């Protein structure tokens, strides 16, 4: 069965050397039908660069006992290098047994840790650098790893557990005979010993030489090792692992062997608490060239809570530090609270850039790059957590500090951007860090199953388990190959960068040129360089929505307006500041808008509330989404002008109409949402297209409900004369019932919507029967939502919000109608109306929408465009009332 070990390639080489090349092609098929997540581009990648052409392929797949020349693979099995070393490992083997720990089930492997002991104790007995206490640990963490690797092949292999352990293991070639059973168990194991016993020598003749720093860095006395443990699963580079060191006067300190750049990061922390009052604990190193050991970090308690307010400003530095310079992979669990300081124990990942995924090439997932720009990104914004009197601190109301922290830093650095970027260009230039392109998880996962006893059984198996790898979407699958020769060799893969390349340094050292297109220190060098207050006011908002404290309205309601300062504008001087005033909306609009010159496309970054206020990105739904701002600047072109809003409302099409949007039924939500501002482009400007594109959706209790479709539908037959939509919406509305899907008492969300429909289909008088049976101000709830359906003061006063939902300008939409139905009454109290709005507006910089400082809601309904479109609508009418769609 040995021959069981080969794989495909060795498979395929030792045939073509047969004087054979004509494959089966049955079992081709056999394969080539099997539950995959390759496709076909995929497929063909790992075909052409993994192995020559699908013939070789073919031939390389070849089963068992069809192998001809059985003699001649066997001796090529037995020439390699870790059969030779598995026959030593049997024949220095030993019968005795009454000095090895007879803590069991390690019983299997007897023959490997007795090999493992005496090469210790020959290696010890020259280097006099550890204990038989150490030596002890060492067989445990090699046992363990044994015990983990073999366990899902012991599980089966039985088809009051110490009678298959004494039966199955007893002598020598009962031995060879469940490792010849599993050939790919067997090759491995010996990998892993072999790693085993490397990394522990090179461990040990390090600790040896490096003993005088260590003492001195340290304050160590002791000379011996006497303790190893803390050893994570997590093995890379040909098995190695990071290790906790005891010596024998119980100091401890964690051993490290990865390629770091431990130096250049301790003074980069220094200038840091140097210049940005970064506060960073530095932790103690000897740092080596491809290793190091760091000092031992531990969960100390914390005195006072003084000290925890500090503890969490400084974790709010820690965030802003990591979000200046590109840190991804930290993870919140895994910093240490060390008294009043949160220390960072893993810094191999500063200076990070994105993994080249694919992604589309819209502005709309360009819009996505901002996210992977964030704090978020950091792994820091939720042993991790401080402790006094033996009770954990959560940051439960220490949230402010964490902000506060994270605010000047960001502001500090704002302001020491040429500093910043002297030190970097003067000192890191080259740095060396890690890059997780792939989570570990991932690559976990794909490990155990690689581990099953089928994959052992057969090499070909356990390849073709490890053939999905090349499932994964980068834009480079050069590095795939790499993944793959690291989880074959049994480790986690690992990757390496100088941030002043481009290309991935992989674990046997060997370079994937043109991985990234811009280099990171670039990518880092630019963020400092065009790091500005609207990004630090982002960066805030992410954080108080992570931490659970954000307040919408927070902003504005800080705001210092006083009390009697300006008045109410004439009818000549109004009408020239609210164009100004939607001119410094429509700017507000553009300064945050990401164009993609490429496809021709925008989409923007807001803040949107959907049962919880997220940061998100803007899609096809009227509340807040793109359609919103569409129609505002289609009401901004109806005025004037061409140039500028031509070039933008092209790319505002191209994105409502080519991005993830639903079917739905519905004037809110799905592409649905589109109709009515496409109508008012047609009614308005010219543009038949928007009435093209208008009519094909089509054929496919106000908010979340129908109300609002029946509406849209009746628009529809007006402009077509096509009477199939008048017909659509009375289905709809026959089956929907009386009572509102909300008990508010309004428009939108409530009673008032339905009457709106009654008196457009005609049906009045049994309106006023519903109008009847009954007998706050917003239009969604509110008396605006009652009077545009059909005690006016209280409705149409002045309130400290602006938006159309349920602030100022949907009550100038109340005034502009009863200004029409009577002008003297009304006209004035209207132009007062505005001029509050508009003075506000001048003195804050911003409207009384929901949002943040730089970030108002862009959105029709509670953000900045809806009020601009009113304020356009009341310079001329022709703007139709879209609060009730008309
Ligand atoms: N300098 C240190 N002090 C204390 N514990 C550490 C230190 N470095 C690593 N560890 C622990 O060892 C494990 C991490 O190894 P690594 O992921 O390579 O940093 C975690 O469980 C840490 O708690
Ligand atoms: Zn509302």
């Amino acid at each position: 069965n040995l021959i069981n070990v080969l794989s495909i390639n060795e498979r395929c080489f030792l045939l073509k050397q047969s004087g054979n090349e004509k494959y089966d092609i049955k079992n081709l098929q056999a394969w080539k039908e099997r539950k995959s997540v390759l496709k076909q581009d995929d497929l063909d990648y790992l075909i052409k660069y993994k192995y020559e052409s699908l013939d070789n392929f073919g031939l390389g797949i070849t089963p068992i006992e069809n192998f001809p020349d059985k003699e001649v693979a066997i001796q090529y099995i037995k020439d390699q290098s870790w059969y030779i070393f598995f026959e030593s490992i049997l024949d220095s083997y030993n019968d005795s047994e009454e000095q090895l720990l007879e803590v069991d089930a390690s019983y299997p492997f007897r023959y490997f840790l007795q090999y493992a002991r005496l090469f210790l104790l020959d290696l010890n007995s020259e280097l006099n650098i550890c204990t038989k206490e150490f030596i002890i640990n060492l067989l445990e963490i090699l046992t363990q790893e044994l015990i983990h690797l073999t366990s899902k092949t012991l599980v089966l292999d039985l088809h009051r557990f110490i009678y298959y352990l004494k039966k199955r293991f007893n002598s020598k070639k009962d031995i060879i005979a469940f490792y010849t059973c599993y050939p790919e168990l067997m090759r491995i194991t010996v990998v892993r010993m072999r790693y085993f016993l490397d990394n522990t020598k090179q461990m040990l003749i390090r600790v040896t030489e490096d003993l005088p720093s260590i003492q001195n860095c340290f304050n160590i006395q002791s000379s011996e090792l006497n303790s190893i443990s803390e050893s994570q699963g997590d093995s890379h580079s040909r098995g190695k692992t990071v290790s906790t060191l005891t010596f024998s006067d119980g100091k401890k300190i964690v051993y490290k062997p990865k390629i770091n750049s431990e130096n250049k990061l301790r003074d980069f922390f220094e200038f840091l608490n140097k210049e940005l009052e970064a506060d960073i604990y530095i932790v103690k190193k000897v740092t080596r060239n491809t290793y190091f050991y760091e000092e031992y970090i531990d969960n100390i308690e914390i005195n006072n809570i003084e000290e925890v307010k500090k503890y969490y400003e400084r974790y709010g530095k820690l965030i802003g530090i990591a979000f200046l310079f590109n840190v991804t992979d930290l993870h919140y669990e895994n910093i240490i609270a060390h008294g009043e300081y949160p220390v960072i124990i893993d810094n191999e990942t500063f200076f990070q850039q994105n993994i080249p995924i694919e992604f589309g090439n819209s502005a709309t997932v360009d819009a996505k790059y901002k996210y992977l720009d964030s704090i978020m990104v950091t792994g820091l914004v939720p042993k991790n957590t401080p402790i006094m009197n033996n009770e954990k601190i959560s940051f439960i109301s220490y949230e402010k500090y964490i902000v506060t922290g994270m605010k000047s830093i960001l502001m500090k650095a704002k302001d020491s951007k040429k500093k910043i970027l002297a030190y970097i260009n003067n000192n890191l230039q080259n740095l060396i860090v890690r890059n997780v392109i792939r989570p570990t998880q991932r690559y976990a996962d794909m490990l155990e199953f690689s581990y099953h006893p089928n994959c052992f059984s057969n090499a070909i198996e356990r390849e073709k388990v490890l053939h999905n790898m090349w499932a994964y979407p980068y834009k480079n699958k050069k590095v795939v190959h790499y993944e793959f020769s690291d989880l074959i060799d049994g480790d986690i893969p690992i990757f390496y960068n100088n941030i002043s390349k481009t290309s991935l340094i992989a674990s046997d050292g060997c370079l994937v040129e043109d991985f990234y297109q811009e280099s990171a220190l670039n990518r880092c060098l630019n963020k400092i360089n065009d790091l500005c207050d609207e990004d630090i006011s982002i960066q805030t908002v992410w954080l108080e929505i992570a931490l659970n404290i954000y307040n919408p309205y927070k902003y504005i309601n800080d705001l210092k307006n006083q009390n009697s300062n300006k008045y109410i504008y004439t009818g000549l001087e109004l009408n020239g500041k609210i164009i100004q005033a939607c001119q410094k909306i429509e700017k507000k609009i553009f300064k945050r808008a990401i164009f993609n010159k490429k496809t021709n496309t925008v989409n923007w970054i807001d803040i949107k509330l959907d049962q919880d206020w997220n940061v998100g990105i803007l899609n096809n739904n009227m509340y807040d989404g793109l359609p919103g701002i569409f129609i505002f600047y289609v009401a901004l072109k109806y005025i004037t002008k061409n140039h500028k809003y031509d070039y933008v409302i092209e790319c505002i099409k191209n994105s409502i109409y080519t991005i993830p949007s639903e079917d739905i039924l519905s004037a809110f939500f799905g592409k649905g949402s589109l109709i009515y501002p496409l109508l008012v482009d047609y009614r308005l400007n010219n543009d038949i297209n928007s009435l093209n594109v208008a009519v094909e959706i089509a054929d496919m209790d106000w908010i979340h409900g129908h109300n609002s479709i029946i509406k849209v539908l009746l628009l529809l037959s007006e402009i077509t004369e096509d009477e199939k939509y008048r017909k659509f919406s009375l289905e709809i509305f026959e089956k929907l019932s009386e009572e509102p899907y909300f008990n508010f008492r309004g428009f939108g969300h409530g009673i008032y919507s339905y009457v709106h429909l009654l008196s457009k289909f005609n049906r009045i008088d049994k309106a006023n029967s519903l109008l009847h049976k009954i007998k706050n101000n917003s239009w969604c709830k509110g008396t605006v939502g009652e009077l545009l359906a059909t005690d006016i003061n209280k409705t149409i006063e002045y309130k400290n919000k602006d938006c159309l939902c349920h602030g100022n300008a949907g009550t100038l939409e109340g005034l502009i109608q009863l200004a029409k139905k009577d002008p003297e009454t009304y006209q004035y109290k209207k132009n007062k109306l505005i001029s509050y709005m508009l003075k506000y507006f001048e003195k804050n910089n911003t409207l009384k929408v929901a949002g943040s400082e730089y970030l108002e809601s862009l959105g029709f309904f509670v953000g900045i465009s809806g009020v601009g479109y009113e304020l356009l609508r009341n310079l001329d009418s022709e703007i139709p009332n879209a609060l009730l769609f008309e």
